[PDB]
Order: structure tokens, then sequence, then C-alpha cells
């Protein structure tokens, strides 16, 4: 649970993933799951959103988002498996 | 010189490209300049390598980098205008 | 020059990129040469931006846009030759 | 929500039609994809089409990827929708 | 081996929920791979001729398989794609 | 055929300011190909064997290739990527 990228299980069929807010410019940002891509909302120091998922199954998160004010960008890869945690 | 993602000079003609180590697991790393990609050697704290450049133009500078033992990635991207910077 | 996705000389060594409005919600958009990438900026009916190029070069223009308030994006490349064209 | 050019139709409760209303790109080549899953697309009755497995209520990525310009060009269109019971 | 097994890309049926995608070693300098099941990337294990891994799977299901290797010494890579219905086929 | 010619993917100088780079067949459906020199990407011709196409260089300068192909039947592709020094070899 110490994890900036990480999720939260918000029902059997419900996950939420988030991303820690480090800082960057972030004039836009998605939060995928499978790459299914939406904008975060930044609440309560992360960027969040909820999607719909399988508890059991494997997951690809991906956090993608805007930097260096119009300069870069940087996208955060890391596979998971719905489970029952709570951590943010 | 204190941002973790930049480049050196070398030469009229050559930039070094780097990212200060983070901690990933990187189990493989690549340095780019403007999608020409090559592994980076780990030196002095930092993922870098050399490419032929020009002074004064404009680079997009990539650093990918494995993380979680191959369960996850980063991927950074920054532009830069190749200067005489010595970081 | 009629096409909406196109280019005008600037100098022997600059280009200005642009893509005409075609309505997308454009929450972002970049314009890109050759994968160099830039936020474009929106006037005169079209997202423009000006970057240095060779005349007598081919390059690759790209227009990555926001779409659909949050749902959707789209990316639109072409190839062209870097001429004296202004339109 | 039938008058959008890119867009799906419910096929059964187990399948959808994606499709991409041909606005002329040359079309050398084209997919039609769901979830990143991709396949050729059928032209039919002024649309690039193609019929894939999927779960009624669950949310996808359409994208339609297209040549342009004889091979000059491409295009790559995505958007997120809701799978459910629409004839378009 | 039958039809469905000739290819170098393929996949193992391990159980009705389980699916073992591979790609039989081509020569690759390979100093790292992928193996992918829809998008889902994880490091192959190459064992008995072949990058190999399992995934959870529908039996009767549509999926993309994805490859992915470094190739060239550090200079380059490759990534092969291709799609298959998830079957009861055994073939490496 | 030297070393540097040995290889599938691989390129031959044209003139001082022109690079073809090229694939030797492989049996891929191949309904489309592309072959790029540093991401700018051109259909690709098929002739003797391998699909081609010529790009603007300068010798002495590193480049990435890539070649990009329909495989399976309209069920996949494939794409590969090398770096390249261009130089006055003519293989191919």
């Amino acid at each position: 649970c110490q994890d900036d990228f990480n999720f939260n299980y918000v029902s059997d069929q419900e996950i939420e993933v988030y991303h820690v807010d480090k800082g960057w410019s972030a004039g836009w940002n998605y939060v995928c799951l499978n790459d299914y891509c939406l904008p975060g909302n930044k609440s309560n120091g992360a960027f969040r959103k909820t999607f719909n998922a399988v508890l059991g199954q494997d997951y690809k998160l991906t956090f993608k988002v805007e930097d260096r004010y119009g300069q870069g960008q940087q996208i955060l890869d890391r596979n998971i498996t719905f489970t029952t945690q709570v951590c943010n």
C-alpha cells in the first residue's frame, strides 16, 4: 500500500486505479485499465479513476501524464492481479 | 543541472543524454535521441549514452526502463535545445 | 494548398506545420515534425507550430488531438517534402 | 446515439459490430478494433465494419485505423463506448 | 505435427481457463523478451526451445498474441502479433 | 557475399545522398508493407525478392531502419527495427 501507483478494491466488479500526484504539470492525464483510458480525477493527493473489472483477473495499469508544460510526457505501466486490497 | 533527466555537451557534434538512476529494476533500459535508441550505460549514478547531434538544434530525449522485475515499465520524454551545458 | 493538413515555408531553416480545425474538443493537441512534438497554437482556424527544418528534406507531419471531451483521440500523419510553398 | 460516423451496432447480447462511415480515404488497408484487438474492416453500405465478441453493458475502446494519401499518410481514431442494444 | 501446431508463434491449451503463449526461438539476441495476451505482457521464460508464458483465458474467446524480443545485440527489436481463437490444441 | 550484406534486413548505398532500405521476403501474406528510415515510412515496393524503398541520407550518419509488414492473412503483423550506419555497401 505504500506504492505511488496502485489500486483499491471498490467492489467485486469495480477497481479504482490511482497514481499519487508527483508534481507534473499535468495539463492532461489518463488513467487506464488494459489500455482503456479515461481522464484521471485529481483528488486527495492522487489521480484516480474507477473501472469495471473482475476479481482475480490480471490487469495492466497505465498512467499517462503531460509533463514540463508542453515539452514532455511520462507513461508508467504496471501489472496487477485484482484483489480485495484497499490502500488509499 | 539538478534535473534528473538531462543532457551534457560532449562536442559540437555529440550529445550525452542521461537519466539519474531512480532505483528501477532496470533489467533493460534505452536512452534515445529523436527515437533513435541505444541501451544506456549505468555510470556515476545515471543511465547515459552519447549520440551524434548538431549544436543549436532541438531534440526529443527519451528514457525507457524496465521496472518491477518486468511487471512494469516507465517511458519518459522531454524536448531540449542542444547547448554547451555540462552538468 | 487546399489540404487541411499542410505546411508553410517560413525560411530555409523553418517550417510551419498546421492542421485546419475540423471541430475536435481539442483539450490538448500536438503538432509534430518527425515525431518531435509541441503543443499547437490555434490561430486563424488552424492548429499550427513552427519547427527547425531543412529545405528539400522529407518529413513526417503528425497532428495528435484530444476528442470527445475525454473519451477519444485522433492521430493523423502525412509525409511531405519541405519546399517554399506558402498556403 | 446513432448519428456519429464512428459507432457500433448491437448484433446480439454477445456480439458488437464496430464501424466507421467511409470518408473517402485511399484505404489501401484499414483495421477496425475492439480493445486493440484488430481485424480488417469490410466496406459495406457506406462504412468499414467488423463484428467482435462483446458483453452487453461493458465499456470498450473502439479504434479505426486507415491508410490515406496512397500510403503517404494514415489516420488512427479512438473512442470509448458502452456496449448497448442500439442498432443504427 | 498437425497443421494448427506447425507455426513457430502459437499457443497451448493448459486448462479451460489457462493458455500458454509461446514463440519458438528464431535466433534473436534476446536480452529481453515479452509474451503477451491482449496486450497484457510478461517476461517470457525460455524453455525447451521456446519463449513461453501462461495467462488466464476463456476457451472459445478470441485473443491477440504478441511476442516482443530484443534483437541485434542492443541495436533493435522485433514485435510480432497474431489473433487466435483459444481452443483445446496442444502443440509444443 | 560479405558479412555486412548477409542479413535479410539491410540497406544498399544508391548514391552519396540516397540509401535503399530493404527486407528480403520471408513469406508473410504482406497485403501491406512499410519501409522506414528514422520513422519516416513509405510503402515498400516488392522487387527481386525483397521489399524496398529509397530515402535521402548522409554517409556516416546513424539511422533506425524499420520494416512493417501485414501477416497472417488479415490476422497480424510484424515490425522489425535495427540501427545502422550509412556506408557505401552494396548488397542486394
